């Protein structure tokens, strides 16, 4: 289709700059050479493929609309124009991304492939730096080495990460990681359309451990991070450190789409700032009080997706936890407001609280690992 | 005579510079435990600040007597204070307990004594830990409040490196369990019966640790010209012995400008990479040295390894930039085997257990040509 549009690619232009500069400036100068990132169905239909764009202008490509104005091809820009290296991107589409743009996954893996294939430096094409290195690792082309563009399997949805978190029903972050791996690692392969979906692991693998950065886009005023699970679902944050030999965990950020200029932060800044909005912010909670059963709900959910954010990315800082507990728990007004609306929903508060702890997301003191254990058992005898 | 009414003095603007930057991190919340080494011959040079500061993170101000003879202290109330007292994982070098049993002493006792306080816990960390860890351990609160350590008499270092310079080490763990082996000497005041091992209480008390912290004056002595600072860095045996893994956050005060500023560990890295490992005017210098010059950028790289196995706080482009400045910028590679192959061979080593290790992720093609010039040395 018309996808990316003019327009999605000027905003894109300025959200990319936006990232590669904030990392640069963090970093010594230096640029990132892969950035893993998350593709929303929803959000490019809404945006007529901003986010897809971003894709295109981090490894240097322009879409061309074609006679009937159709874009299913890229031109290289020049390095001059780029005025940087081409960056690698590892692309994790939701399985609605794929579902709905197929037609967009030939355009990026064709563009990753002609980028890897480029003379250039490899100083100044991340691309095919890592192609070249992968290729040699597994005995391939270097047009099978740069393959990129995941997602689930055809008919599969989400890396039952937040069904995971929801159940309680994992024991450590690399079985969540190995989970991630086994559904997130079928590749588009635009050199052999017939081929679906196809599992490339080793390449998945090989290509997330490349990365320095992680990133998603949001409009935290219609959706925040912990409005939903699927966000944290999809995080590669850990994942990646957990595939580097020197288990750094990448630097994480969140591009908010909420105003006209889109403000890139980092995903710590963005749990704060949500914190702030959301959870801990009084006009929010009270507002969940008055209610009933149902805001007791909304509450338990808001920090159950929290500790999702805490196995995916470790970006949740302890104040966040220490903060809920002295607002729902030390507060005695309130936790008994929440005891009598929905003792069921506090239930499930108190285990994510436990939890938190148990994971070690949450320092605290004996006291108040203590005093939610109290809790647990009279609310228990309650019900 | 240590510490004196002007090293107190200096001690709280930096202790107030170090806690505020955690504070901020914590959105408000000051860290509960800091981590920290204190060096003998800093507080010779400064009558006791980095002493002093300790005093300062509890909230103690240390008493004069008719001599002069500072032998006691007294707190400074919470409501004078207006924060909480913090605790403290006092590791003395042994040329520090060589040199100041008595200031040993009188912090413990002032440790001790605050950890009795009648206060809220919430003020006063010392007594938050001490009471959980009296209960943990079936031992006297004051036996709890135990945070004054160094290696037994006649012994310095934890052994960490020298296992460094030699190579002769397994994995973090066995740096680890040196560090707990020769470093939980705890001095008791309250018994005199000279040093007494309290390794449990001491991985106890680290386990609380929030921060880590030491004092050098980057000007004349960087963290890099000698290797006995990362030999006493704890950030990395804090985190082993936490339930939650949590890195500490770590910080170095650099005392070269009046007030020291206090900046990360990580920063401190970064800036002492840029100002001698990989700067030109540094190595090149050294390169005109003729054999011991090349004995010192080995040492220095060698070093650098061992800040990565303390804390894991060398970032990459550091290893990656020196890559780029010593191995093929072509000369570079030849000169360094022709002025001493000895030394380069070590250095080889070096870059090539740094990535071994996990501390360097670089290019296949650089690890390959390290390979290549090693067989040519
Ligand atoms: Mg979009
Ligand atoms: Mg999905
Ligand atoms: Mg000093
Ligand atoms: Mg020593
Ligand atoms: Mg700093």
């Amino acid at each position: 289709q018309a996808i990316p549009t003019t327009a999605a690619m000027a905003s894109a232009k300025i959200v990319v700059e936006r990232l590669v500069e904030r990392q640069k400036l963090e970093n010594e100068g230096k640029y990132p050479e892969t950035i893993a990132l998350v593709l929303w169905g929803t959000d490019n239909i809404k945006t007529y493929g901003e986010s897809l764009g971003q894709v295109l202008w981090m490894i240097g490509v322009r879409p061309i609309a074609d006679t009937f104005g159709r874009v299913n091809r890229v031109e290289p820009v020049s390095l001059e124009e780029l005025g940087r290296p081409r960056i690698d991107v590892v692309v994790n589409c939701s399985g609605v991304f794929r579902d709905l743009f197929i037609n967009q996954m030939n355009l990026l893996d064709r563009a990753i492939k002609m980028v890897a294939e480029l003379d250039e430096p490899v100083e100044q094409n991340f691309v095919r730096k890592h192609a070249l290195e992968q290729a040699e690792a597994l005995g391939i082309d270097i047009r099978e080495a740069a393959t990129r563009v995941f997602s689930n399997a055809s008919g599969s949805y989400s890396a039952n990460i937040s069904l995971a978190v929801e159940n309680s029903s994992w024991n450590d972050e690399k079985q969540l990681q190995d989970m991630y791996l086994s559904r997130k690692s079928f590749a588009f392969d635009s050199d052999a359309p017939g081929a679906g979906m196809a599992e490339k692991k080793q390449v998945f693998e090989m290509a997330l451990s490349t990365a320095e950065v992680t990133f998603q886009n949001l409009d935290s005023s219609e959706i925040s991070l912990t409005d939903v699970s699927h966000y944290f679902d999809s995080d590669p944050t850990n994942l990646v450190q957990s595939l580097r030999k020197d288990k750094k965990k990448p630097s994480s950020y969140i591009a908010d789409t909420t105003t006209a200029n889109a403000q890139v932060r980092t995903l710590s800044e963005t749990v704060r700032l949500d914190a702030r909005t959301k959870l801990l912010n009084p006009k929010w909670y009270e507002g969940m009080m008055s209610s009933g059963y149902e805001g007791v709900r909304e509450i338990e959910k808001r920090l159950s997706n929290t500790v999702g954010w805490s196995a995916t990315s470790g970006q949740v800082d302890n104040w966040v936890y220490e903060e809920a507990n002295s607002t729902f728990i030390q507060d005695e007004e309130m936790l008994n407001r929440l005891m009598n609306t929905n003792p069921n929903s506090f239930r499930k508060m108190l285990q994510t609280f436990l939890e938190a702890n148990g994971r070690g997301y949450w320092d605290t003191s004996a006291e108040n690992i203590e005093k939610l254990k109290e809790l647990y058992s009279q609310v228990e005898d309650k019900i």
